[PDB]
Order: structure tokens, then sequence, then C-alpha cells
């Protein structure tokens, strides 16, 4: 059994910025989700070997997780907030695509996603 390489978190030739919106995504959005009781399955890439999910990376072709997003934010990987918001949405969508309604992991994702939506509703206007 084999995991793919993780998503990219470093690329010196990708242009990047540290906008007030990106700072909010780290300080408010990531921090809020990371500390939640249901964060743990989302704090690193899905390990299809350890979890015995040999079909996971056949079904999910754009993997994403908050460990990756945390590294991207800490490393100032992004150009804009939309890039980062897309990563959170990819993470949630992947979970809904792979799993069944009512599974524990789906309930966990839905709780995180409610908080995510509440926090990005107050994304600040760009400085
Ligand atoms: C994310 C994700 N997407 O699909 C699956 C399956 C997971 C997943 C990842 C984990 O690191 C651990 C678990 C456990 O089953 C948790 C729910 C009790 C699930």
């Amino acid at each position: 059994s084999m995991n793919p390489p993780p998503p990219e978190t470093s690329n010196p030739n990708k242009p990047k910025r540290q906008t007030n919106q990106l700072q909010y995504l780290l300080r408010v959005v990531l921090k809020t989700l990371w500390k939640h009781q249901f964060a743990w399955p989302f704090q690193q890439p899905v390990d299809a070997v350890k979890l015995n999910l040999p079909d996971y990376y056949k079904i999910i072709k754009t993997p994403m997780d908050m460990g990756t997003i945390k590294k991207r934010l800490e490393n100032n990987y992004y150009w804009n907030a939309q890039e980062c918001i897309q990563d959170f949405n990819t993470m949630f969508t992947n979970c809904y695509i792979y799993n069944k309604p009512g599974d524990d992991i789906v309930l966990m994702a839905e709780a995180l996603e409610k908080l995510f939506l509440q926090k990005i509703n107050e994304l600040p206007t760009e400085e």
C-alpha cells in the first residue's frame, strides 16, 4: 500500500504575499478549526496505508488537509485569500465525496465547515 506525495507547501519561484486577509485566515480561521475537538482527522494528509483505505487516492485526485494549509500559511505560500479558502473547500468536499452521509467523519467535517463559514463571513476587506 502507497500514499502519494503530499501537496506542495514550498516553491521559491511561486510569487507570494502576506495580505491582512491571509493573516486573518491564519490567526482566526485556521486557529479556530485546529483547536476543535473534531480537528484531528484533518490535521495531516489522509494516510491511506494506516487507515486501510486503498481506494482513497483513486477517488480523491486533489487531496487537501489542514496540516498542509497550516504549512502554507506559516510559509506565506499564498498570493491571495481565495487560494487558501479554496484549499479549505477542497478539504471538505473531498470528505463528502469519499464518505457516506451520516458517517462520523462527515459529521466532523460538517461541524468544522459551519465554523469555517461563520469566520469567512467576516473576512476583512483588503488593506
Ligand atoms: C479525513 C478523512 N477523509 O476520509 C476519511 C476516511 C478520513 C479520516 C482521516 C483520519 O485521519 C481519520 C479518520 C477516522 O475515521 C476518524 C473519523 C473517525 C478518517
